C-alpha cells in the first residue's frame, strides 16, 4: 500500500498530490486544469450538497436546469469556452459555455415576472461551469470546470434582497466551519474584486497557513437592481406602477474539498472530519490462522449493526490478502477519523480497541459503551480538528499600520490586517508593487508557479476600532476601515 512520503510542511505541492491521488480521490486527465473527481472525494461532495440543498429547501429555493450553452449577443450584453462547430458544420454565431448563469436565467426571470405577487422568486441549480483561465490549475482549488450550485433570488426590496444574501453567506458559513470543520471570515469584497455588474459582494475567505495564501471559499452577492435595468426585469404594485426587482446570486463549489483536504490533512495522508467521512469507523479484525475466526468475524458484524443503530457509517475491512499493519495505513491516507481493532484478546474481553486518526490516541472500550462512546468521540474529533484550524488562522494574521511591514509578514506566509482608504486605486498599485518585490526575493532565493501579488481578501464584517486619526497604510489618507490583505488563489 502507497504511503504518503512528502511531508506537509516541507514540500507542500508534493504532500497535496500524493494526499489526494494515493486516496483515490482524483485522476489526472489529458486535458488541462481538468481533473476526474473519483468516489472516495464524490462521497464527501455528495454530504456538503445535500446539506446545503436541505437548508436552501427551508428557504423556500427551489432547484432547476438552465442550459449549459449561452448566445454571444446574451453572454456580451474571454476566460469564456466558445462552440463554434457540429462536426464539420460551422455555426451561423458562436455560443459560449456557462461561466456562470446570470445572462442565461435572468431574460426568463423577467418574462415570469410580473407582479408583487410574483416576488420573492428563488431559484438554485447543480451544475458545472467552464472558466477558461490560462494560469497553473490546481486540483480541487483551482479548475477550468467544476462543480458547483447557483442561486438566484429577485425580491421587492432591497432590504429583503440584503438579508437573503446574508443568511446565504452564513450557509456557507455553515458548509465551512461545521461540515468541513474549516474556520472562515466573513467580509465584503473590495471595489476592484466584487462581482462584476453587482452593487455588493460578501465573501467568506479562508487560509492555507502552509503556502500562505488566501482564497475565496463561496460568495453571496447583492445585485441590487443593476442585472434588473440591463434585463428589464420589473414588478407592478398593487396599484399597477412598475418597479426594478432586487436581485441576489451566491455560489460555492467543489472548491471546499480542497480546502478541507489541505487544512486538516497530515503526513500520514488524508483526515476527514466525521461529519462528512463516507467511512467513520472502518472495523479491522485480527485474522490469524490459528484463531475462532468465524466468531471474530460474526462479532465484528455484531458490532457493524450496533452502530449503524446510532447512524454511525461504519465499514469491515475483512480482506485476509493484506496484514493489520496494511490496512491501518491504507485506510489512514484515506483520513477515516476512527479504526476499531479486534482480536481474540478483545473478544475475550468484551472490549474493542480504537484509535482516532487526528491524535493517534487509542482507547479500550467495551462493546456496551460503544456507540454512545464513538459518537461522544467523533464530535471531540470534528471539535478538535476546527479549533487547531481556528488556531493557525489566528496565528497566521498580522495586524499592521504601514506599508512598510508587508513583505516581511508576507515573508512568514502571513495575512496582514491593515487601515485602508479603500482607493481602488490603492489596490491595484498595491497588488504591482508587491509582485515586483517578490520577484526580487525569488531571485535571492535562488528560485514560483503563482503570482506573488498581495491583493485584497476581504473588509471584515468584525471590524477592530478604528482610532480617530489612524491613517491609511499606503496612502496615508484617512483610512477606512481594516482589510485583509494576502498572497492568494
Ligand atoms: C474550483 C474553482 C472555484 C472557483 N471559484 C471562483 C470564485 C468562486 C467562489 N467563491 C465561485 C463563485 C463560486 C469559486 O469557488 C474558480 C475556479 N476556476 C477558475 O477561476 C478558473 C481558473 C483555472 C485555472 C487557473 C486560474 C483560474 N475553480
Ligand atoms: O459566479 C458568481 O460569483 C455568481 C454567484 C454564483 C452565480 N454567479
Ligand atoms: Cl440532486
Amino acid at each position: 500500500g502507497a504511503m504518503v512520503t512528502a511531508k506537509k510542511d516541507e514540500n507542500f505541492s508534493e504532500w497535496y498530490t500524493q494526499a489526494i491521488v494515493r486516496s483515490e480521490m482524483i485522476e489526472y486527465y489529458d486535458i488541462s486544469g481538468c481533473y476526474i473527481m473519483r468516489p472516495w472525494a464524490f462521497h464527501i461532495w455528495e454530504k456538503v450538497q445535500r446539506f446545503f440543498d436541505d437548508e436552501i429547501k427551508k428557504m423556500g429555493v427551489e432547484n432547476s436546469y438552465f442550459p449549459m450553452f449561452v448566445s454571444r449577443h446574451k453572454l456580451e450584453k474571454p476566460e469564456v469556452a466558445w462552440v463554434t462547430h457540429y462536426g464539420d458544420s460551422p455555426l451561423p454565431e458562436k455560443i459560449a459555455i456557462r461561466p456562470t448563469s446570470e445572462t442565461i436565467m435572468y431574460p426568463a426571470y423577467a418574462k415570469w415576472i410580473r407582479s408583487h405577487r410574483d416576488l420573492p422568486l428563488k431559484l438554485n441549480q447543480w451544475c458545472s461551469v467552464v472558466r477558461w483561465e490560462f494560469k497553473q490549475p490546481t486540483p480541487f482549488l483551482r479548475t477550468r470546470e467544476f462543480l458547483w450550485q447557483e442561486g438566484h433570488t429577485a425580491h421587492a426590496t432591497e432590504e429583503e434582497a440584503w438579508e437573503l444574501v446574508l443568511d446565504i453567506l452564513e450557509l456557507y458559513r455553515r458548509w465551512y466551519e461545521e461540515c468541513l470543520a474549516v474556520p472562515v471570515i466573513k467580509g465584503e469584497k473590495s471595489e476592484g474584486e466584487k462581482f462584476a455588474g453587482g452593487k455588493k459582494t460578501t465573501t467568506v475567505e479562508a487560509f492555507i497557513p502552509e503556502n500562505g495564501r488566501g482564497i475565496q471559499a463561496a460568495t453571496s452577492h447583492l445585485l441590487g437592481t443593476n442585472f434588473a435595468k440591463m434585463f428589464e426585469i420589473e414588478f407592478e404594485d398593487e396599484e399597477g406602477h412598475k418597479r426594478l426587482v432586487h436581485q441576489t446570486s451566491w455560489g460555492c463549489t467543489t472548491r471546499s474539498l480542497g480546502v478541507m483536504i489541505m487544512t486538516h490533512g497530515d503526513d500520514k495522508g488524508l483526515v476527514i472530519p466525521p461529519r462528512v467521512a463516507s467511512v467513520q469507523v472502518v472495523i479491522i479484525p485480527i485474522l490469524f490462522k490459528d484463531e475462532n475466526t468465524g466468531e471474530i468475524l460474526g462479532k465484528c458484524r455484531e458490532l457493524k449493526t450496533m452502530l449503524e443503530k446510532a447512524d454511525i457509517r461504519v465499514r469491515i475491512d475483512d480482506r485476509s490478502n493484506y496484514t493489520p499493519g496494511w490496512k491501518y495505513n491504507h485506510w489512514e491516507v484515506k483520513g477515516v477519523p476512527l479504526r476499531l481493532e479486534l482480536g481474540p484478546k478483545d473478544l475475550a474481553k468484551g472490549t474493542a480497541r480504537v484509535v482516532r486518526r487526528d491524535t493517534g490516541e487509542a482507547y479500550q472500550i467495551s462493546w456496551a459503551d460503544l456507540a454512545p462512546k464513538l459518537l461522544e468521540l467523533m464530535e471531540g474529533i470534528q471539535r478538535s480538528l476546527f479549533e487547531k484550524a481556528k488556531a493557525r488562522l489566528h496565528e497566521g494574521i498580522e495586524k499592521i499600520s504601514t506599508f512598510d511591514e508587508v513583505m516581511p509578514a508576507l515573508n512568514r506566509k502571513h495575512l496582514v490586517l491593515a487601515p485602508w482608504c479603500e482607493d481602488p486605486e490603492s489596490e491595484e498599485q498595491i497588488k504591482k508593487e508587491t509582485q515586483k518585490l517578490s520577484e526580487i526575493q525569488a531571485i535571492e532565493a535562488g528560485d514560483q508557479v503563482m503570482t506573488g501579488a498581495m491583493k485584497t481578501l476581504c473588509i471584515p464584517f468584525d471590524q477592530p476600532p478604528m482610532p480617530e486619526g489612524t491613517k491609511c497604510f499606503y496612502t496615508g489618507k484617512p483610512a477606512k476601515r481594516w482589510t485583509l490583505w494576502g498572497r492568494s488563489y
